[PDB]
């Protein structure tokens, strides 16, 4: 039959599920989409080819849950699966008061004050991170196939310029923006990496003159569509440490330096805790010590090979699978 998914706002609710979507799709389910206007679902779910579904101070609240009631009474599904923002806390209700199973997905190390508010309602809770639920299955992040990448995915480095790929994430965070020219301009032009910086959608522009004016040379973008050929180019990551983007670092096989209820510093622990990761702060981090910290790396670049190989052991390919499945045994 027919399984709705409730998701939205940014790239780390949005790609968890549209995984989740083509594993439906492949078992012969139906799959619909529960979102709000503005999110960036309104960009990515109708290019996957799937219908879209759109929900819009109590009785603002309410008038949520009367339109998401009717989205259920209307597609009568087998099973209902949320996975973050706005949408959930009244889809997710919604759900169970037409006695529609209900499955929940925490993609960060903290739950979410409405994953907190579901879980009860819920028969499965899916976590990412362990001890994230005081209980409940550990099923990881459902992470796209192609961004499952061996040791043989990219050439050696002995001899080579490194490969810096500078990530946003999904809106494109702006300090990065600032901290990455200043910082590779303290970099020796003889060990400079190359340089990819998926910068925001407001702010790939600024990021480029960015670069210009320190003498520096990148490739700036908004935003890149093309993932799997990001990660396979790049050898090092400097990002943000949102859910999804430390998830797809393990399904990559790449080392990082990551600039994070502290949801981000948490979900960077993991990676940091095994060597996978590296944690630089943003409040004390400056231009200078991410330059020294950067040339040890690419002095030393035997290091990224030892958290490379680390990251690889975190990732877990069964994510999506154990996710759709748990929504299946109760559907
Ligand atoms: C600033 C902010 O509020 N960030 C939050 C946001 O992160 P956000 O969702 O922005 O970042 P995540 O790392 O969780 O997810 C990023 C997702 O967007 C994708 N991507 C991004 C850029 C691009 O060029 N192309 C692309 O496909 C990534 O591959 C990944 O699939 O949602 C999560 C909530 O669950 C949290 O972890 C973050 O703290």
């Amino acid at each position: 039959g027919n399984v709705l998914i409730m998701a939205g706002g940014t790239g780390g609710h949005v790609f968890p599920a549209l995984a989740c979507a083509r594993e439906f799709q492949a078992r012969g389910y139906a799959v619909h989409w529960l979102g709000t206007p503005r999110g960036i679902e309104n960009d990515l779910v109708p290019k996957a080819g799937l219908p879209l579904h759109l929900i819009q101070a109590p009785l603002e609240l309410l008038k949520s849950l009367f339109q998401a009631l009717r989205v259920i009474r209307q597609l009568r599904p087998v099973c209902v699966l949320g996975l973050g923002g706005y949408v959930t806390g009244p889809g997710g209700l919604a759900a169970r008061l037409n006695g529609v199973p209900l499955v929940i997905h925490e993609q960060n190390a903290v739950a979410g004050t409405a994953n907190r508010s579901l879980a009860p309602i819920a028969r499965r809770v899916c976590e990412a991170f362990p001890d994230t639920f005081p209980a409940r299955l550990t099923t990881g992040n459902p992470v796209r196939g192609e961004l499952f990448l061996d040791a043989h995915a990219r050439a050696p480095l002995t001899g080579r310029r490194v490969n810096l790929l500078v990530l946003g994430g999904s809106l494109g965070a702006e300090p990065l923006n600032k901290l990455l020219p200043e910082a590779l301009a303290q970099v020796p032009l003889e060990i400079r990496p190359a340089i990819r910086h998926q910068a925001g959608r407001q702010h790939a522009e600024i990021t480029a003159e960015r670069y210009r004016t320190v003498a520096v040379e990148a490739d700036v973008a908004p935003f890149i569509s093309d993932m799997a050929a990001a990660y396979a180019w790049a050898d090092l990551v400097i990002c943000r440490a949102g859910a999804l983007t430390v998830s797809e670092l393990t399904a990559a096989g790449l080392p990082a330096f990551l600039v994070p209820d502290d949801h981000q510093t948490r979900n960077a622990e993991f990676l940091v805790r095994s060597g996978a990761g590296r944690l630089l702060p943003q409040k004390s981090t400056g231009a200078a010590e991410l330059a020294a910290q950067l040339s040890e790396v690419l002095m030393h670049p035997e290091t990224l090979r030892s958290m490379a190989d680390q990251a690889r052991s975190l990732a877990k390919p069964e994510a999506t699978r154990t996710v759709v499945d748990a929504c299946l045994e109760v559907a």
